[PDB]
């Protein structure tokens, strides 16, 4: 009954924050998670938007290990396509040497039209070509030597150095699909899951997970699977809830423009942003709804309720929600003092 | 007030362990911060024993992470390997991290396994170097760059975040003429290898000041960066025998790493030997390694003729930690203190 606690550090930057101050919260939230025993703090990959400003989760994560001690962290998550397997391969294996293991690679697919017109890479192979690279790395960790002369990539057996620290490379997997969740269950991957699903859905991800491990001759229960939550607590639930709502408001429209962005630079007022829409808005209710946004009480009760059904080991939390640092940190103080303690896990 | 930096090496002789090199390079790394170097420097290499990171940015990135006050450069990126946008993305954000310590080495390359292995065209990898750097420059300074170049085709897209510096820190490998021209035409430091003449490295810097002018820069406002190896020891042919089993090995590995029959390969082992030990002959005539005496002579006639402000020692030659921090403690008492600028 310990849930790992994680620790998103988020490069979004709302209009009224400036990059550095974004950046800087960033790196602070690092160290705060150090002081105040999280068991990890994780990174995100974007490209080209306000959405995230980091693009470079490795670079970012590579920096953070180097300003901590103690504290895991990870990527959610390394979008596989854009990089070649070999340097990503190289990446990890040192970053988990120079981490003394203390590092997490996740990977997925990515869902940006954009990342992939710009890397030059064709967005129909995603699902290939991510199985493919996983399975490069992994001959390159596992065995120190490998070549392809598979579907997508060509190129002669070589040693990829330097081996990890770790027996096992540390993973996860970003899995909203059954047939990726077949997958990583195959392949032994625990399952990061994205923080706007429904809690039942969830709990079914994590069932037919349980399934295809048993199936594909894997123990279910030697795998811990995590999930990220939004929380931000407050005594007056009615004031958090609109603090996070501006903030959630401008992060799915910023959302909106993020898969839009090629064609906003090609292009570049009264009647666009006229034409309430209510769309965004149904969105951001059920966002509030499923996230752990409140009372120190409402906070437990999703929180613990999303535990019971699903029965992750990690739950990694976003604070950025509420605004800037003062905020972050009186959610952080009343989560860390009125919540943290009284959550327990489902086993 | 010559400016020290220091070099992080992941080189792993037969004898030393992968675990063991990248320990006691993060060590030195801190020794770098406390012994009061303005720098720490990392390099890139692949499937090779002569240097374990393949990733520069990576390793500068944990080391900023774990220092205060030092700068980290890269010596040197490989540029034609990776997109001009991720790197863009990388170092800007390494900028924003590090609170503007990071120095961007960049180069082309020229071991062929490398762009056979990543798909690139070894032929290409002049002018891809060189419209790589356009892009980047172009993302750092107005904040969006598209590509309907030569080798790249994408869209005007933003790159984000925005660099720290007002303009991003950088360094170039320049061996030739023609690339030492470029270098200068875009107001953009020399670093110097540590295999180069007294002679040639002089004709480098006046080649550059020349150009420099030429186009419209101050040669006086960019300081050049200079490799060294040092391993400093009261008997010189001890540290000179030490270093020389080590380079015996490294510059054997330089060479693999481009890559009736018993009496073929024989007059291969003592041709190969022989021109291996060639080279390595230059290294200990070249390179700062002797007593405190010898070292003091070498590097202030480097610093004499060249007129760099940056110089990066090696110090892994002479051994393992132990005589390593040995080495590294007479540099620091019995050599530094006696070493002028130009």
């Amino acid at each position: 009954e310990d849930i790992k606690w994680g620790m998103f550090l988020n490069t979004a930057r709302p209009p009224q924050f400036t990059e550095r101050r974004v950046l800087e919260n960033a790196k602070f939230y690092g160290q705060v998670a150090e002081e105040m025993g999280f068991e990890s703090a994780w990174m995100l990959e974007h490209h080209f938007t306000d959405y995230g400003l980091c693009g470079s989760p490795m670079v970012m994560a590579s920096y953070i290990l180097g300003a901590t001690r103690r504290i895991k962290v990870g990527t959610a998550i390394n979008i596989l396509p854009l990089e070649h397997p070999v340097r990503l391969a190289e990446q990890a294996a040192l970053l988990d040497q120079l981490s003394d293991g203390r590092f997490i690679l996740g990977i997925g697919r990515g869902f940006f039209d954009k990342d992939f017109t710009v890397f030059g890479v064709d967005i129909h192979d995603t699902r290939a070509l991510t199985h493919n690279y996983y399975d490069i790395m992994q001959e390159a960790w596992t065995k120190g030597v490998v070549g392809s002369d598979g579907p997508f990539l060509n190129f002669p057996p070589v040693p990829v150095n330097p081996r990890p620290y770790s027996d096992k490379m540390p993973m996860v997997c970003a899995a909203m699909s059954p047939s990726t969740i077949e997958w990583a269950a195959k392949n032994g991957l625990p399952m990061i899951m994205q923080h706007d699903i429904e809690h039942n859905e969830k709990a079914s991800n994590v069932e037919l997970y349980r399934a295809l491990a048993e199936e594909h001759g894997h123990d279910p229960d030697g795998i811990e699977h995590t999930i990220a939550m939004i929380v931000a607590v407050d005594p007056d639930r009615e004031r958090v809830r609109e603090e996070c709502r501006h903030y959630l408001n401008w992060f799915e429209d910023a959302v909106e423009k993020a898969q839009n962005i090629i064609d906003i630079v090609r292009e570049h007022r009264k009647w666009r942003e006229a034409v309430g829409d209510t769309a965004i808005s149904k969105v951001v209710d059920n966002l509030l709804r499923l996230n752990a946004i409140g009372t120190p009480e409402d906070a437990i009760e999703t929180i613990q309720h999303v535990i019971d059904v699903t029965g992750v080991k990690r739950v990694v939390v976003g604070f950025e929600a509420i605004g800037d640092r003062d905020r972050v940190l009186e959610s952080m103080k009343l989560f860390d003092e009125q919540v943290r303690p009284h959550i327990r896990g489902a086993k």
